[PDB]
């Protein structure tokens, strides 16, 4: 309901009711390298369960609440990564890039943490990319500070790999469709080849998304690329 | 106005009142060499007065008739080939794929023209690639009747890269957005060079479009693309 969803969401983002959710993200020639843990937003309902970015964040953004959510999570992440020396990596959403005040404001919590800048990757999903030159500030800004920013869910946009040279990437996130079942439609492989060798040429390691197969792992690994994560490893779980 | 339209197109279409233009394609390596012609329909109105395909393709759609333009297209595309011993390339439109009927009479047309088979190459624009079934399907038909197909302004669905080979394709044509003006803005060439990697290992030759530039073509060049079309070697024209 646009309201059962409005007023839970809101009274949500208000108490700040939302729970971190990790899963590790792991070198492909050693799954048992990780390489960072990558965070997830929970939603606490009060009537009990949990529940996923998946089927919340649709509703954040009809409501426009997006950037909300960003700052919230961003104060909690840098909060807790006092606990531990581990590497985290985290979702800015297309409204905090729109609205330069909320921007902003991330900037200013970043300064604060500059400690923290080697061991926070920031990371925007494909479908929600800004311009190449806002891309081309906020690495500017962001390397300035110590952190560095990486894309996901990539490419359908696989024309721009040429432009993400420029902009010093930590890594980039293949969405998992390009890779599904591949050990078992070899069909897949020339894409992947081709991001691979055109991403290897300009020193951006490789990432690959919801792997949930030994047979996808193998293939992935065997194709040369850096990084894999997905249910294979385990469903995302609470801080361990 | 949409009134003026539908009654000059109707018009046209029934008197068959268009004329074929041309435009070369030539070899990179050597812009004297023709790889072929590119046949664009050009509509006359009342006075004479060409109007491009660009501009009365979308109306065209809006009333349906596309594939009334195809069927008179062929025919005469067909009928003028007879005069000369030059290679040809036609676009058929989603419209005439989507009609069995339509789709049918094309057939029964090309088999009445086994002779022009090697000398005729079908183009379909990327902006409207039915299903991978129905490319299938059209590749072994136009096949068993002598005759080839091409794809072009292609470049959006490189992640569709791996189901080319089975087609048997004769040549690609690259969207010209992927070209513009690359001897500047030279983060285009990463994926160019990664198309013309992919195409190279299924044996699938490369055609820049609309090359308007000697620096554009000077790239293109250099990256090892076979054929170029555009501008820089002229305006389309009538036979002559
Ligand atoms: N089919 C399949 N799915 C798998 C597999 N492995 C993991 N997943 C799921 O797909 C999502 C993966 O995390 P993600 O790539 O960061 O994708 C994330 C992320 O991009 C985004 N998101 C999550 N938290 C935040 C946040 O705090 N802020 C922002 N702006 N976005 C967030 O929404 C997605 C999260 O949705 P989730 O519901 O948490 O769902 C997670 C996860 O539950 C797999 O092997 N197969
Ligand atoms: N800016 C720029 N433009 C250039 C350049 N070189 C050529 N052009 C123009 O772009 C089109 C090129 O032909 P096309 O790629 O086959 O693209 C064609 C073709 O796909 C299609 N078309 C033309 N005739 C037919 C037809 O008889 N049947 C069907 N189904 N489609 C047709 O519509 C397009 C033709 O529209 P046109 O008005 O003829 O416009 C032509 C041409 O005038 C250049 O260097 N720069």
């Amino acid at each position: 309901d646009h309201h059962a969803w409005h007023r839970l969401l809101d009274q949500a983002l208000n108490q700040r009711r939302f729970e971190l959710f990790f899963q590790p993200v792991v070198a492909a020639q050693d799954t048992q390298l990780v390489l960072h843990y990558k965070v997830l937003s929970r939603l606490l309902d009060e009537q009990g369960q949990t529940i996923p970015a998946g089927r919340f964040l649709p509703w954040l953004e009809r409501f426009g609440w997006t950037a909300r959510l960003d700052r919230l999570m961003l104060e909690r992440v840098l909060e807790q990564m006092a606990g531990h020396e581990e590497s985290l990596a985290l979702n800015l959403s297309s409204a905090t890039l729109a609205d330069p005040q909320a921007l902003n404001k991330v900037f200013e919590i970043l300064r604060a943490h500059s400690n923290l800048g080697a061991r926070l990757t920031l990371e925007i999903g494909e479908e929600q990319l800004p311009e190449q030159a806002v891309l081309e500030q906020l690495t500017r800004r962001l390397r300035e500070l110590g952190f560095s920013l990486s894309l996901q869910r990539f490419g359908g946009r696989f024309s721009m790999i040429g432009n993400l040279a420029r902009l010093g990437l930590a890594y980039l996130k293949i969405d998992g469709s390009y890779i599904r079942a591949i050990d078992q439609e070899s069909d897949k492989r020339l894409f992947i080849e081709a991001i691979q060798r055109a991403a290897h040429s300009i020193d951006l390691p490789l990432i690959a998304e919801r792997v949930e197969t030994e047979g996808e792992l193998s293939v992935i690994r065997e194709m040369g690329l850096y990084g894999v994560q997905g249910q294979l490893f385990g469903e995302p779980k609470p801080w361990g």
